[PDB]
């Protein structure tokens, strides 16, 4: 029962990003992961493959197996007559021991000679194109109904793809609904994280996938005119009316503040649900938040070592006749400084097997794909300085143990013959790395900074001092685009903002020390046309060009070409969405963001922009315009440094 | 549906100047690029292979295999029959896995004896000949004609041959139009760069490829009717009446003075260009430029690093048994006065791998194929202060860095054979690295088109042109207007900015007196033709020129007025075809150079776009007069020396 929904996961999304695999005799395990939603149930799963073998093979004795979860699922010979041609092949696979992650992993078995094969050769091999794929239909069961399994219904850790988790409001929403609203949004996308966030918005009308409904005793949404009047702020998980498949979830108050403090309330204390109904009353705040303190971003305030940037069990090891490389993700604030230019110190206690002798097997440390330094293998404390050269918010430090066993091969005349032997490798989660000897101060009229990390208004996780105005009784593409970027700059970070302030009104900008975030449109106080481009009154626009556009620019940027040349201005047809960032007029320190589109399908490209992150990662500069055609970025304007020395 | 050109390219131009790649075990991964238009498919995605493997190959246990994207189209095994003689296959590529660019990679394995196999020995080798190219087809689609994607439509980065961009008119352009396009065309010729941009001009006629019409609401190209008449300098992307297959950009407009306005706003306002008929009302300018800065030329206000000469991301790395040389094109201005020989002091610093014994690893410098310095790999890194004589270089030099590793694998005992795998060595050279040229001054002599040839030194001194003055006869014909568009495309693709702030007279009334350089592109005025200083002048079959009294193929840096002495002046007449390009100084302002392209004939013209066009033939320009005939190319130095610049 329930609707089925077909899947085919081509091998090119779950696959490493080589594309293809290739299996020699050294590397011959090739993997691919997927999961479950621990809510539906896989029937008539599939597996095919489009591979080539190699020509020198022999027929019988070389297969390839099919391991899901350690259990063999079925083999696979090549005959001779497809030994080197291309070989595609179905495999039905046992739904039975499916569970919430799978890990599918297939062996090969190669042997080209019978009496003197040597393995490393690269002569036998068997390489599947990426063309193959998982095709396996979904079927959805009918949850207990408990909020107990929370956030299991809305959103589940074994998923991979996009969350899209539609709130349903009553019409117009006000400043404490929208509020709450952003609060529920930081928090479900800080859960997700980077699987991918997007939050539709609909007035009065029932979505087909599980939502969240917002309740105020007063302006009741659709079909919930039954339910009868609550005296505190509840939140109840009932099902659709239609289809009881899809869960929704219901939040009620007396007003506006009694929705704001239960969303506060889901969204900290939530590791106490029980049941259903949940009634919550009171939720108040000790002390106040650190800035720069956030749970995905690495601390500053003490030397931080490789046991708090696992995130995994058995990542600092690997196994193996080709030790996989060692990869830590270090997720930095793009905002570091560094004037004595020397460069972040690391204790690196890497050990590893002894080899017989000295034969120049290194391992190389390497950041961000590129190669950063070397160490010959002839247990140990090195001292490394890493140049900071591409630090910027996200990196990958990679240790790859390069090995050659000088295994013999006897005479001419009498060939030996063995089995070539594992070695292991391990870091081991004590090598500290210092990040105390850096500044916060750079010159921040960019964009790259909030697409990639949102800094300016993430300088505390909790965003406590953040500003977003808001129009008169927005529509659903305005609210949309509010949800999304605020789950954005929450699942950049680690924490929901909690304490963001929206407001509707520009006397409550005037005299407050905080940044800006422009969703609607600009008000009158500001758009002074000084600092300030790409107006777009839904007519025309004129944009400025920096008398210079060349990529790759150095590190400390330049004011002679980082300047405003000509002003085109120009009336068209299309639609087209403006990100821009500039100095706000009250602080010197703090900063206005302006995300403004022309029409509504201009609204539709900008939330499209903000809620994926291939599109996002490609802005940079002061000025981003997102047309039909894609986003194209520019730095233009003056430079203002945030920071304090 | 649409029309299906076929076009069948070999390895001798997608594959290295050499051609022939040999594929041995030290590094057996050829590889051949090619790019997508994005607005035509693919759909025959057939190579043929012409390859000789070595005669000490196993038949089974070697073969060839061939990637597309990573992905194994198809692996041919060597045979018994075929182990030394020249082999020809064909492979039919899966054209469902093209992309915008296309690596094709043919990996080589190689196994001469099964008991020990000397790696990287000279023995494994398989060859491949420059007659081995791809056979594919390209059907071209319906264009969404929207001006959202401008300018793939008209011009594709992913392509490599040369952009034939016909530009229409109505007939007998007036000055103002004449501006425009060639705005239009610098602009063109900027987005495009070394790819290299022509230009054709038709009058009144439709075209089959990609245009740009020209319209002033008067005077219309008599197949724009029916087109009601606009306000403004609207600039619409509409269909051939013909086939709908190819689009045509009209720029409508006003007068003469609205088509310069949409010339200005294609050229800077081209980043918020929406939907179709976008129209420009107003374009002005904030600060005018600075002399000798160009978005392609270096910075001479400040060292420069190494970040901004990459054009890439892991240009300045590479990884392999041996690592491949990295090089870094920087295109400085040719004005830099270095006579004094002090030398560029640069500081390099390079990462490598450090091998585990010293063994004469070393790195070695080069500039232009030469050998400026080599440092050892095994001196126990760090800010290498390299000074580069100022002897040789140009205009469009590169920096190669060469990593030479002996790696010394062993081998074994004389009765045990150690069969291992090589292990890889990486190398990076980084971003830290910084050149300087702001201790440098700009003085050179300016009886020379080599520089004009090259970067079009004269005219583009400032990125805008703004002090340059081009004269033109009355009522251009087609191929007058045809060079003109393209020597402004070709002075726009040497530097970064549009042509702009150019003035376009018809006249030679606006250049007496005036501070601005000057090109003449049709004939000399009369006012100009009696100096002293016209080395050829080619006039309707009549033609003098003169002789410097000797000639070295290889010059010194340091001119001498000696060796280019003017001597028997030379006169003649014929009825062939012959181009002239002349440079002299002008009787205005004794600091300004005045160039000329003279051509008598038709044929002469299209010798003189020809050449002008393409950079092999302009590369051969130098002296300070040149002379295009049928059999290439010839140039000489004659005439006075006057020194342009300051100090």
């Amino acid at each position: 029962n329930g609707p089925s929904r077909d899947v085919k996961l081509t091998f090119a999304q779950i696959a490493p990003p080589p594309g293809s695999m290739v299996l020699r005799g050294i590397n011959p395990n090739g993997s691919i992961e997927f999961g479950m939603r621990s809510d539906e149930v896989v029937t008539k799963a599939m597996l095919n493959l489009e591979y080539t073998p190699s020509p020198s093979l022999l027929p019988v004795q070389s297969q390839l197996k099919v391991y899901l979860n350690d259990e063999l699922m079925g083999v696979l010979p090549v005959t001779k007559e497809q030994l080197g041609k291309k070989t595609l092949a179905q495999m039905p696979i046992n739904p039975l021991f499916i569970s919430d992650f799978n890990r599918v992993r297939l062996e090969f078995v190669g042997h080209y000679q019978d009496v003197c094969e040597k393995p490393a050769s690269t002569t036998l091999w068997l390489d599947v194109g990426r063309s193959s794929g998982l095709d396996l239909t979904y079927q959805t069961l009918n949850v207990k109904n408990d909020l107990s399994h929370f956030p299991v219904p809305f959103f589940d850790p074994s998923d991979n793809r996009t969350n899209t988790l539609p709130m349903v409001f009553a019409g117009a929403p006000d400043v404490g609904l929208q509020q709450a609203s952003a609060i529920v949004a930081s928090w479900f996308g800080s859960r997700s994280g980077w699987r991918g966030q997007n939050f539709p918005v609909l007035y009065n009308q029932l979505p087909d996938r599980n939502a969240i409904v917002f309740a105020t005793n007063d302006k009741r949404p659709d079909f919930l005119r039954d339910h009868p009047a609550v005296k505190a702020p509840v939140i109840e998980m009932i099902n659709h009316p239609q289809n009881p498949y899809v869960k929704l979830l219901v939040v009620f108050g007396r007003d506006d503040k009694d929705l704001l403090q239960a969303a506060k309330g889901i969204a900290q204390g939530n590791i106490l649900f029980r049941g259903e109904s949940v009634v919550v009353n009171e939720v108040k705040p000790l002390l106040p938040r650190k800035p720069y303190d956030a749970p995905n971003w690495v601390r500053t305030d003490r030397p931080v070592t490789f046991g708090e940037l696992k995130t995994y069990e058995e990542q600092l090891q690997s196994s193996g006749l080709e030790p996989a490389a060692i990869n830590v993700s270090l997720n930095l604030p793009p905002d570091l400084y560094l004037m004595r230019s020397t460069g972040i110190d690391m204790d690196i206690n890497y050990r590893y097997t002894m080899p017989p002798v000295k034969d120049s097997s290194r391992m190389d440390i390497s950041l961000n794909n590129q190669f950063l330094q070397s160490f010959n293998l002839s247990d140990g404390k090195t001292d490394v300085s890493i140049p900071a050269l591409k630090l910027g918010a996200t990196n990958q430090l990679r240790f790859d143990f390069e090995y050659m066993n000088p295994m013999p091969g006897g005479s001419v005349d009498n060939c030996i013959t063995f089995q070539p032997v594992q070695n292991h490798v391990v870091i081991g989660d004590d090598s500290t790395i210092d990040f105390s000897k850096y500044y916060h101060f750079i010159p921040m009229p960019d964009l790259r900074a909030f697409a990639n990390a949102g800094f300016p208004f993430s300088r505390m996780a909790d965003l406590s001092q953040t500003i977003t105005v808001m129009p008169k009784a927005p529509n659903e593409a305005q609210m949309e685009t509010l949800l999304n970027t605020v789950g954005f700059i929450g699942a950049q970070t680690g924490f929901p903002a909690i304490n963001l302030t929206v407001t509707d009104d520009g006397s409550t900008i005037q005299g407050k020390d905080a940044d800006i975030m422009i969703i609607g449109g600009i008000p009158d106080k500001l758009k002074d046309d000084k600092q300030i481009d790409l107006l777009v009154q839904a007519t025309e626009s004129w944009v400025k060009t920096p008398m210079r556009q060349t990529p790759f620019p150095g590190i400390v940027p330049d004011e002679s070409d980082r300047a405003a040349e000509t002003r085109s201005t120009l009336t068209s047809s299309g639609a087209m969405a403006a990100v821009i960032g500039f100095q706000s007029p009250y602080n010197d320190q703090r900063s206005v963001i302006a995300l403004l589109a022309d029409s509504p399908r201009g609204y539709e490209m900008l939330n499209d922009a903000v809620n994926d992150s291939g599109k996002r990662a490609t802005m940079f500069g002061s000025v981003a315009v997102i047309r039909e055609s894609g986003i194209n970025s520019l730095r233009v304007g003056d430079v203002y440094y945030v920071g304090h020395l």
